[PDB]
């Protein structure tokens, strides 16, 4: 049965900058959102907040549902990357507990829009479905009935 890769990922905002997560990839650093994998016995929300504390140590729940992009990477990997948004008042510290990343930078959009180091290009177009002003409840991608406790 094909299945295909999910990942979630998340844009946090605070002081009119985006946080962004470099990662060493054979040799070079690039940028991407905090994203992950989706795991088994997991919602979408919770596998994006387990993601965002992994990759920068950030406590925060997700606050809406901007979009997902079904995609293929050049390695012809397929994708489901559902993406969402968090609003802070204020940039706060961070920390990452994930040893492949190697640090977390606040950075503008135009600044992520002309990089010319990111994982991919879904991270640029997920600051342009950003600045669209796009989103949507969670509950748009939610669970029905679920087993365990929330
Ligand atoms: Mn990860
Ligand atoms: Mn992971």
């Amino acid at each position: 049965m094909f299945k295909p890769h999910v990942t979630v990922a998340c844009v946090v905002h605070a002081e009119g900058k985006f946080l962004v997560v470099e990662e060493t990839i054979n040799g070079k650093a690039l940028w991407n959102q905090p994203a992950g994998h989706l795991e088994a016995d997991e919602t979408l929300v919770e596998a994006a907040a387990r993601e965002l504390w992994e990759e920068t140590g950030i406590s925060a729940q997700p606050q809406h549902f901007i979009r997902m992009h079904q995609w293929i990477a050049p390695d012809k990997t397929p994708f489901l990357r559902f993406l969402f948004a968090i609003e802070l008042e204020q940039i706060c510290p961070t920390q990452p507990h994930d040893s492949d990343i190697d640090c977390c930078r606040w950075v503008s959009a135009e600044e992520i829009l002309q990089a010319s180091n990111l994982r991919s290009p879904l991270v640029a177009e997920s600051i342009r479905c950003y600045q669209s002003g796009q989103r949507y409840p969670l509950e748009m991608i939610g669970d029905f009935n679920w087993p365990f406790t929330k």
